């Protein structure tokens, strides 16, 4: 059963969720407001009404609701190009990954739960405000167990070794490739998302320099279109989110 | 170091993979023969070479490698549809997943690797031919540790309960949706990938009909471009995989 | 030099056009107003300012001013979709063609324009106050020498014969088949556009019946992608338009 | 009826088709001998057989039968591509065009299709060879009416002016961008076609510094899918085109 504390998804009337802490407080929706207190001893699948009498039902938080719900600062990478970097790299459950920049830990939380609480994240930021706001996100999802942030410009360097993966958003990947080669283990990748054509452009500039310490790049951009599924007529969404930022693989490979 | 019945992934020149098992014997490639045995011994990150002195590299297999290499039967979902499937289902370590059908073992490869050892993905097949062919995989991969087949019609029923999630690539997924109605926990998912139009319609008329059972369900379809970037010439390469299937996802919700 | 009575395109400093009738008489803007008798006896090219001393530069009206500034009523035909019609059927000067529903008249201008004055085109249109709105369109564009509107029902018939091409933007082209086959010259193109998939369907359904009057139909669907170009930042576009409708082109051969 | 001399399309029972000028001759397919002799005094629509008896319809030729029969040399301009450039500069019958380079006079015939009789194109073509290969597709389509082919570098200057439209497809169209300035009447086109995203930042970068002699220049790339619609399953092809090259588009505008 559910104990004050706990973290719950509330799924309005219409399809709506609210990803909330138990306690005794009262919750205002704009359908009305909830009693708190009256999940304390409810399973999941249950519900409760608000003082108006509409139902909210209680679902167990998952990673898409930290990820649809969490304070965002910088601009986080979409779900579907995080869904690409962990599927070509094989970013698999135990894995030691550096991230940079966290920005609002977005695209750390997703990293997160793939690698599991026997998973490392380290992921280096300049900016101290970003990062606490990225840390505060960490600890809501419960992912303090296995990421660290370090205050650190990683331009400067990659203090970690024998790592799986790199992987990068921030403006000049290219600065990082010579640390990454250093850094990955062999068959480990090295990951840039880059919303530029002049920044894949700069980026494989260093990755030719360094053609004799990774396996061929490959540069990808992904599209997601939704489908509009009605009784009498099915079509694409008129409209779509075409372009977030292209993705560059590199596998680390000696010598 | 590497042991006798150890798999390793060598890398010739050209960067093509092998994925071997290293024992006594000769393995022949069109660079020239290989003397396996020259590989216990080593470390990851090494080499050998063939009789005609052409440089192979050693790397530990990885998820990319047993995906890239396995042998297939039936089609493959391809790694773009499983990345999102994984990433909009919230697909995590420890997850217990149904699927059908096994197929080849392609989506059961990806998924067994998110959940990791302590999860659990039971796969249903009625062709007990291609789940032979999937288990020899799945062993070959390792994963016999967390999947199980079922040769069993799954329009028949599902026998598990308190699933995270139900994962469909057969060709009439409406047929399953009361079964995982039952099946799934409470905010568990439903998803089916499905190639054709006509398949997507019939599905979202069983899911109106079950609408009391999900929240809203949301139908994509993915496409991935390559970027061709060259010192003097960026572009996407000229041709691409367009079109694979829908994917198709519902939350279950109760009452 | 430019008359009272003659259209123009204004250009604002903004590079907003208004394409306007030269009288004597005042024009608002939200950069002041304009007087438009200061534009008779000037030339194309030259410019007028407002009485905020903001420059409207002078242009002769093209189609694609017309198309642009046109009253639109029913849901227009994008102008993509109709060059891929023009392109792929390769409607040129002097053609016959048959269109139904004339709509708002968008369509209709983009044909009319490429037929030129010694072509034809005859609108069919059941809605009479959309047929107002579009003749209103059509003569303020210059393009009734060649337009014609018929007040008719034209799954009841095609009155007009050796046809080059039937064009419709309508929701039931299915039942356009058999007269427009009974219409077209030999070589000539029946094209539909078609904003569902259901409706694709239910066209090739009755193309397929009537197999033996057609070469093998081909339907597409455009999308044009604009691109950011920056200094320092080339990109596509974040969002576009994906979709508006499919178009199905099948070539009229006897026997 | 048709005269000896004259051009035909034949189309044979697959739906291919033959684009032949009528003589006493035989013409050999792998469907059997033609006597091309006995087309003379039919009418379009009727048909012969071959010595094996398999039936050719006979279709006046159209543009569309032009463009995919020519002969093809230097890269052509898509069809896809040229439509969007007639579509979105609003090319138009009686037109005065500036094209570069010929090349196969792919694009030629296109817009030459397009401009009608009473227009006319320039052609600019550097390599004789070529010329003389789009001088043989010209004649045969029968437009050198209204084509004429220049052997001049279109970089060292344009000499027409009161051009409706300068149209390019050549390597640096940047250095065109002075001279058809010069050229262009007030409202006249500016378009290139470039391969490479790395043209268009160039020419992106000559066109700011010719900002006061354009509208705000736009670029675009066209992307057309084909969909399978068969009985029961209706999806897009599996693979596409999906990268010619980017358009770009400037408005002449003086001061
Ligand atoms: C686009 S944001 C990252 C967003 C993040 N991927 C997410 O999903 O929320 C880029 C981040 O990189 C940080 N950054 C830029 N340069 C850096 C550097 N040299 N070292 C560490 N962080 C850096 C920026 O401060 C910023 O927070
Ligand atoms: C397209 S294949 C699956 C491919 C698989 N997703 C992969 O990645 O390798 C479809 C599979 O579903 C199986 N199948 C069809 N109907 C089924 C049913 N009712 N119950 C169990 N398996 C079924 C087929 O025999 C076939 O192996
Ligand atoms: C989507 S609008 C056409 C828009 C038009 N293509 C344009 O670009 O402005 C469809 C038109 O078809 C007309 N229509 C529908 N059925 C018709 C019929 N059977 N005969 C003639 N017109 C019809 C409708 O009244 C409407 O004006
Ligand atoms: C890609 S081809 C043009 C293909 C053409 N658009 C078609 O559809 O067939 C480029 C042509 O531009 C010509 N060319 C390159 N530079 C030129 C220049 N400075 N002046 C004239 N022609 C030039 C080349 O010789 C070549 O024939």
């Amino acid at each position: 059963m559910i104990r004050e504390g706990d973290k719950v998804v509330l799924v309005d009337p219409r399809g709506k969720r609210y990803l909330i802490t138990v306690s005794k407080r009262d919750f205002h929706t704009d359908l009305g407001i909830l009693k708190l207190e009256e999940i304390i001893g409810r399973n999941f699948g249950e519900a409760i009404k608000s003082h108006k009498g509409h139902e909210f039902k209680i679902l167990r938080p998952r990673i898409v609701d930290y990820l649809d719900k969490m304070k965002r600062g910088p601009q986080i990478v979409h779900p579907k190009d995080a869904a690409l970097i962990v599927a070509y790299a094989g970013i698999s459950p135990g894995d030691f990954i550096v991230e940079a920049g966290v920005g609002s830990g977005a695209l750390t939380l997703f990293l997160a739960n793939i690698v599991g609480p026997e998973g490392r994240v380290v992921s280096y930021e300049i900016r101290e405000d970003f990062a606490k706001l990225a840390w505060e996100n960490i600890k809501w999802a419960g992912f303090d167990d296995r990421v660290t942030i370090k205050l650190k410009d990683i331009y400067e360097g990659i203090e970690e070794e024998n790592v799986d993966h790199v992987i990068l958003d921030l403006p000049q990947p290219e600065r990082v490739v010579e640390h990454a080669a250093k850094a990955l283990k062999p068959g480990g990748f090295f990951v840039a998302y880059t919303p530029c054509s002049n920044q894949v452009m700069r980026l494989h500039e260093k990755l030719r320099e360094f053609k004799d310490y990774f396996m061929k790049p490959r540069t990808i951009n992904v599209l997601v279109f939704d489908q509009e599924v009605k009784k009498e007529c099915m079509r694409p969404r008129t409209t779509a989110l075409v372009h977030t930022g292209y993705i560059t693989f590199a596998r680390r490979i000696l010598e």
